């Protein structure tokens, strides 16, 4: 079971990844950039004896996980903010020497 | 698409509801108490046309919704607190003048 | 075959039932409130020799029927109007001593 | 979803169409005579956003529509009268100078 | 269940319809010519309490019915005779200004 | 293809057979009493070649046939009358010196 | 749907038929002995407008019916009593000149 | 095998149960009122070994049984009368101080 | 595998049985009339070492057999001739005191 | 489970029934002659509770039973002898004054 | 339907064909020798209309037919004899100057 | 089995029918013009009994037949010529005073 | 494979056909009005050796074709313009002496 | 996997629950009465390294569990004894003001 | 698709092949006798641009083809005539020194 | 097909085999003890021409057979008696030096 | 239904059987040692008729039974102790003078 | 629904894309060059509500869309010309300094 | 999942077992000889937190296990060497007093 995720392009220079991580905390998330690939890794730090007597129902599941995504050379990350249960990660890279849309003919 | 939810019962007089609500603004959320029944209604306040060309992938779902639960008399809500995209709703009550958890004989 | 029917809530104090009854007349409909249940009953008063020679096609069917619906204690009916082939029945009851929607926390 | 309809023929020169149209306003309805063909077009003039939370149940359908029938020459419409949600449309004509319904021999 | 029926052409000017109507009587059959169509209609005039104690077996069924057949303009009926359980109806019309079969070539 | 048939029993000593025989000439029909058994044999006396081009439709069937029924001793035939294409055959007998239809006690 | 029925032999001279006929009355049942066969016939004498409003549920069905059973020559009926919803019919006949069970050998 | 049963409701305060119980002796029958619930228990008091050689056919079933129904407060039984193998049980009650069966408006 | 057989009626007094018995001989066939039943019995008298080397193909099979047929009282056999591989057996009995075919009515 | 049985016919006047009845005591067996019909009824007189722990295997079946056969008039039983667990029952009769087993012609 | 046939080979120079032909007249039969091939053609000379009412059963088949067999050079027919409904056809030939059936060594 | 047919249209006023009719004699063929409809009726004038022994193979079919086509007013037949087993039938007409095949604009 | 096509009504006097014909040229399209029917016909004028070496992929197919559509009497074509790969054909006809939509009653 | 369980009624005032709990100990079982519901909860207190080398086979499984059962108001528990691997729990409540079974009528 | 074909034997000396070849011409058919085999070969000499605009329907297909048939040594062809769309080819060969049909025996 | 068989233990020292062998005789059964295995062998000594004419029906089958059963060392047979179609064989062996059932603990 | 069982082996000379036996009285239980084989036979000493009306639910099964296990020589039983519904049976033995669990080399 | 497209490659340095875009306005079309990738995005600028009553048929599809293709370095677009509803897009490039198409040896 | 294993016979006195145990160590393997059976037992001594971040892929699985094999009396083990991931175990036993292969005859 993996957390929901989206990717948008702010521009040719921009990728933005949005991941749903409810209950996920500052200490619980660690990320690494290795060999042109970005890895986003969740870990539940520890277990708590959960009284199955205490809870009648659970529909919400979280699991430790790692996500891997190949990054185009040569990429730079702008910011990562966790707000409203959302992980927003800003990533910058560009200059293929073509941003330019143009034509018309007849 | 409906949000996953967990419900905890702390004691004979109290249970706790846990709802995953990522990306949701308090401004998007409304709650109602009617006839001993709790209705939780999410409303996305407004939408913005986004060019799907700019969005490469969407795994994350957004929808307006309503949930309903009949609560036994006589109910009072303690707190509903939103943190890191989760809604925790405190519910405390009971009085049938019996809590008593004991016996064995022979 | 039963007539189409809808139910809306004007407020906690209000239920509104809308039933489609084309061709249904003042004398043809009788309703009764018994044991906390509302019964809406149609009866075709009588038969008319119908010349099957006279009509080539019929798509519209009506049948004698009774509808039964359990009413929450302790209910009162406001009005019932038959207009434009519609049966509109206004029903009032309330005061669980909770109309009140409220909360926010953090 | 299309409305059930009945068609009656009173005589060699006359038939009658019966349409179920509950909740419909005359203001919502348009009829057209074109090329010996009758077109009956319902149009819901406008809609109102209704919160489905307020509506518990809908069995009753609402839609804009058009119906078409080629009518043999030479047709004239007598009346279309709307009562208790039904549309009765009067159609009278024929002249092939032959009505004659009789014979037997041996 | 409909009675057996046949159609023969005596000539370009002639159609002959033969229908099996055992037990069918002078009063029981009525026919009508309307709008270029011929209708042949059976009616059992009435019911007779039939003692199901009186009859052990029945293989022969009769039912009230109407038959409709589009007639080419401009048609005239010659005779209808009921004999030996047979309905024979003679119908005349002609003069397309071609009765004429002819050719040979090489 | 065999003709539909009905059999009526008027009393302990009498039953009546009803046969549908449209288009049949008495000249086409033969009956036989052999060994307490009744044999009803239809024979179409002769056929005429008809050009199927002149006949557009045939729903009506014509065939030679024989029917057989063992009748309990001691049988005598009263009448067989042909009217409007139906054959009614009268059969009267019995003598086990017992007709008696009655009793109840307690 | 036919009423439950049983047959027992009191002796070589005796048959006893037991039929369940709840709600069946003195006037409602008529029996006849004809041609060595016994017929037991129920008839509901008449209909009563039954208010389908008056009854919510019926599991018990009764229908008009006739039962026929071939009787060995030469049979005599002793008694028929209706008691506790039961139809008991006593029937006597005998004397094949063998009642006699006997043998042993070696 | 359980007995067919019918239930009639004579009025807002009264309903009637109809049970088919052929061959049953009052001595075989027991009824019980416990917690607002009616239990109807048939008990065949005793059995007699019957030689199945003497019994040629059994269509009629015999079994001990119990039936249960929760009855809304506050119930009182009027009569249970056994006639011609049927048990009719009278049940009368209600008091929510509302019988009122009327309205229409416009 | 049984030999082909046919039965014809020469008259009410006559039955004729024809059985195919190729290779069947005078000594090989024996018949018996017992208890109103006729039995026709074939027996291959003996075996002959058959050289399976001598014959490449056989399509014709014969087997020892017995045929049994219930004869109406009180029957007499006229003649049995074996000719051209055919068994022809003539059987006479009659006089139900009905040979007589007759009727016509109207 | 019913016993295998063989039936032999020694002559036109006599047939012999062979029944396998191992472990059966003559004391367990009863025979009856009723209405020209033979009934053979085995009855195990009594059973003894046997501990299935002491019995490792049972392939052999034991049951009470009744068999029935209609015998044509006029029947007399000669002998029924039980030897080495088999019941042989002698049956001799006939007199239609015809035994005659012969003819052939040409 | 084709007749069963057997073929026997008496020696290297001779084989024998056996055909079942019951009811066949020599007058019905024709044989032909063409191109070293034998053709056996049965022809039923003529038919007689038989009333199927007089014939109760037919198991025996009658049809005209032709059979063909290529025979190796150089063939001569010895005899074809018809007895008790069987056709035996004698065929003798061969000369490849080799009959010799022997050897073994080591 | 019906003959393959081709239909050619030479112009707005003319179409040509092509029928394959091998082995057919003009003497076998009849054509008819009735009510603006063309009927083409083949009739094999007579048949000759052919011994199927003389015929080794038949792939070629022979049957009497009729074909029908409604032709729009106002039709005249030009020629029907039979050559090398094909029937070519010339049909010329039209006059709605419009042939005109042209336009394009911008 | 046929080109996409649409039909709209500008009024009772108007039909407009829109066909997609990319790559279709002035010389390539020819239309004809014959017998009340309009035919729109494409023809690729000629072939060009297409180097299958020159093109790696083709998703767009064009084929020679003809479209036929029955035109109501008595029709006139206004204009046909090929613009933006679109064929727009304007067609006029009218005057059934009914353009008139009207009614309301009660 | 849950332990086997039974429920008996000693009287209107009595329920008795019997649960099979082999190996279950004094410390291992805890029960609680909360909100009109009784919960019976097993817990294995701890784990013991089980040598899978030590045991070749186990057919008996025990698991930690909780059972929940809604109790009618207003209930009292008498005794709970663990004997012979059985959990017996006595529960008392009553006085609907009907213990009373009674009736007979006619 | 191959043309229909038949083969008949005029005598032992004769084969006759009949092939349907409508539209097939003098120049279009060529035949060859090679190695004891006869080959009949059709060729459409050439193609004609066929206006698919000119013909609405074709049911008749012709294709170039070759037929091959092994001829018994030593064969001679008499005549080949194309008449009425028929190819008739006369072929002679004989003298196996057996034309002779003969036998009868007993 | 093998005869029914049972095995019981009279004690640790005892096995008893019971086999059903109806019609089986003193001379017909031979048994042998070989290599610790007991073999029970039936043989029908000889055949008797059985007239299939003499018997109409046989349900009882017997076949020659041998049964083999491994015997525990070191076994001794007590007695074998054939009575009432039963083969009873007494077999003794024992002394594992444990006959002894005992224990109780706590 | 057979009881779940576990078997433990404490050492080379000893294994332990664990049986679940809830509700069982020692008085109900019997054990036997025969031929090195252990037989455990439960016997419910007697039953009491319980009214299933008093018993609302039964999940718990009660049956008499026997279990068998061949035990290798030379076996002795240590103890069988019943506690909290479990039977633990101690079995100790072996002497093949080899326990030795060790080696490794290279 | 996506538009059919063809792609042509004129030479090692050049390929041509062919897109079908009927009814499309240049004003509706946008193209983009990003990261060596070509994106072709159609956008219908705006829509007009059309009454589907006026439109009898739609086979022609209209939708906004985006297409994407990674183009190998180093790409430059020559022309994109729209004619008669087709978009032809010119793409020229390559320089791996190798075009050479030749050799053969031996 | 169990490790691959092979068994070879060096001679009548010899068995050799070869087991694949990659990664298996001196401390990890323990074997025991008990009751004529050899047990080979693997145990992973302990767990190591394995970083699932550290390893992307594993195809090689090892599990704790025990193997059991019945040894013929009276067996002796020679050597066990772990080399190249192989477990080689030498086992000796012999002297059935037959090693001897011999024979030829005629």
């Amino acid at each position: 079971a993996t957390p929901a995720y989206d990717l948008q392009k702010r521009d040719a220079n921009n990728y933005l990844l949005t991941v749903s991580v409810p209950g996920w905390k500052e200490e619980e998330l660690e990320i690494e950039t290795v060999g042109g690939n970005l890895n986003i890794t969740g870990k539940h730090t520890e277990e708590t004896v959960e009284d199955q007597t205490h809870w009648i129902y659970r529909g919400i599941r979280k699991a430790d996980f790692q996500l891997s995504f190949s990054l185009p050379e040569h990429a730079k990350v702008n910011n990562a903010k966790l707000e409203q249960g959302l992980l927003l990660v800003e990533i910058y890279q560009e200059i293929p020497e073509s941003e330019k849309p143009k034509k018309i003919a007849i």
